[PDB]
């Protein structure tokens, strides 16, 4: 799995630790194991989200498998919970898109993981 | 919807207002509350289009529906025009990914869409 | 084809030509004029991958066609080949999502390429 978040919000504000909470996180909540987790936090961007420029996020999660209508869902609450706790950011101003991959189509370590 | 620019272009060159102008044109163009819009402007990138480093853009549209043919060629010509007045990027040196995502697929305010 | 490496390898550790070189190569890997090909190279980010801050990799290949198992197993051999000769990332941290999109959903030159 594969987590990015971009958001306005400014560098410092951004916890230590916190790259290592979403991986831990997202390992518990795919169950995959942390060894296949990744995690990209992108701070002080040019965002606006309702026309508005307070605190967002914009936020991507791909992953081979681990996809669907509930599991998306309590991802949601998931990563909401955690950029509201450590960001300061409102759920209602966080954006994440969800892509289901195909084995085939995630390239790594010189092949891919079909 | 959510709509993403990355250019090559300086920051200073990215007009005040530009995040105002793309939300109100893409609500318009879309069919969508401005509530719903969501744009981010990522400036001074190390990019290549063609193999040259002149002006250029990669772009990333995501909407929930709103996504076709037609509707593609209209987001197209605004968007193109937009950078192209805005940035002074040429609409040949552009690139724009347009992704219909299902509402189960799309997290908002600890949820979905579905 | 457009190609994206997010990466927290520092800038200066991008050697000079390297867009050129990506440019070059994945011409001739997806068999398409180097005129239609863009790449963009991302450093200095904030990531993990496995749960640590080692030189590592987050890439995105678009590209209308030219998108399958055995294509994409060697854009893989091809990508991490680069990534670990030119930026010293190793193979087995980086992850490359391939994107088969259809003609109508990419923008440019004020429409799309259908
Ligand atoms: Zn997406
Ligand atoms: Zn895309
Ligand atoms: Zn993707």
């Amino acid at each position: 799995p594969m987590f990015i978040v971009n958001t306005n919000v400014p560098r410092a504000s951004v916890p230590d630790g916190f790259l290592s909470e979403l991986t831990q996180q997202l390992a518990q909540a795919t169950g995959k194991p942390p060894q296949y987790i990744a995690v990209h936090v992108v701070p002080d961007q040019l965002m606006a989200f309702g026309g508005s420029s307070e605190p967002c996020a914009l936020c991507h999660l791909h992953s081979i498998g681990k996809i669907g209508g509930a599991q998306n869902r309590s991802y949601s609450k998931l990563l909401c919970g955690l950029l509201a706790e450590r960001l300061r950011i409102s759920p209602d101003r966080v954006y994440i898109n969800y892509h289901d991959m195909n084995a085939a189509n995630v390239g790594w370590n010189n092949s891919t993981f079909a």
